[PDB]
């Protein structure tokens, strides 16, 4: 299991526009386009992002093209941020692809919020961390996936998605 198995399960796969757990207009594998409420918006956003006219639908191969450039762009996210680069320094291969996960779901800046978790993931409080983790707003909207990501985190292993 790497991250872009790990990311593809969480978020799955759609060719035509769909709205994500919040509401908002995306494709592929996770990719937000807006949070316009306009459909047109939408597909505006997704023919720039693409490079041509689409009407709402693409390809397997330019949704897997988003995804490597959002997974890319997640971990330079990561590498460039102050709070969180120590932490992705001091981690494990297998923790480090949790982080990476929650900063494709939350952005950069939104991750770097959770500063006491983080501090507790940095100094190895497994338990700790995850008991903490679980009382988020993220946690309560998308429990099965947030449970996931706190188990890889409290185990270091990959079974919560095995
Ligand atoms: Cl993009």
């Amino acid at each position: 299991m790497n991250i872009f198995e790990m990311l593809r399960i969480d978020e799955g796969l759609r060719l035509k526009i769909y709205k994500d757990t919040e509401g908002y207009y995306t494709i592929g594998i996770g990719h937000l386009l807006t949070k316009s409420p306009s459909l047109n918006a939408a597909k505006e956003e997704l023919d720039k992002a693409i490079g041509r006219n689409t009407n709402g639908v693409i390809t397997k191969d330019e949704a897997e093209k988003l995804f490597n450039q959002d997974v890319d762009a997640a971990v330079r996210g990561i590498l460039r941020n102050a709070k969180l680069k120590p932490v992705y320094d001091s981690l494990d291969a297998v923790r480090r692809a949790a982080l990476i996960n929650m900063v494709f779901q939350m952005g950069e800046t939104g991750v770097a919020g959770f500063t006491n978790s983080l501090r507790m993931l940095q100094q190895k409080r497994w338990d700790e961390a995850a008991v903490n983790l679980a009382k988020s707003r993220w946690y309560n909207q998308t429990p099965n996936r947030a449970k996931r990501v706190i188990t890889t985190f409290r185990t270091g292993t990959w079974d919560a998605y095995k």
